[PDB]
């Protein structure tokens, strides 16, 4: 590793992560499974109603956006929903425990998918969990790799299984 190469993990965090991961559209789209999204990965609704995701997200910002949004914006709201899913994890019983295990890149890793699946999601992973409690890495990613969440959308979690499987940043590398 070069002097460049060592640095570049002090400028990966969980926001760098998640941006790389989920993109950043200023005007709403449809996700890989469908729903309606905008900024960096916010979920709008599940609804197929586009009016259903503008009032959500004029609801969401504070304005009427009519499906636009500034990248400030979308700042603001991808760190209100990084913040929900450190929240989530912390307050659920059986996360915390298991995030707690963690190292510093897994623990982005955990946040990163809590941010696409949501804490109930998660926590259904009981196998998964408890591998990566173990340190079990390899059989961790195996088993993510089954999941729904990974294979109907790999793209947007190729990485995030990588990183459990190595604690490095090296999936964000070179895009
Ligand atoms: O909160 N966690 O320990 C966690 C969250 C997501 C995936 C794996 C572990």
């Amino acid at each position: 590793p070069t002097t460049e190469n060592l640095y570049f993990q002090g400028s990966m965090n969980i926001f760098e992560m998640l941006r790389i991961d989920e993109g950043l559209r200023l005007k709403i789209y449809k996700d890989c499974e469908g729903y309606y999204t905008i900024g960096i990965g916010h979920l709008l609704t599940k609804s197929p109603d586009l009016n259903a995701a503008k009032s959500e997200l004029d609801k969401a910002i504070g304005r009427n956006c009519n499906g636009v949004i500034t990248k400030d914006e979308a700042e603001k709201l991808f760190n209100q929903d990084v913040d929900a899913a450190v929240r989530g994890i912390l307050r659920n019983a059986k996360l915390k425990p298991v995030y707690d295990s963690l190292d510093a890149v897994r623990r982005c890793a955990a946040i990163n998918h809590v941010f696409q699946m949501g804490v109930t999601g998660v926590a259904g992973f009981t196998n998964v969990l408890r591998m990566l409690q173990q340190k079990r890495w390899d059989e961790a990613a195996v088993n993510l790799a089954k999941s729904r969440w990974y294979n109907q959308c790999p793209d947007r979690a190729k990485r995030v299984i990588t990183t459990f499987r190595t604690g490095t940043w090296d999936a964000y590398k070179n895009l």
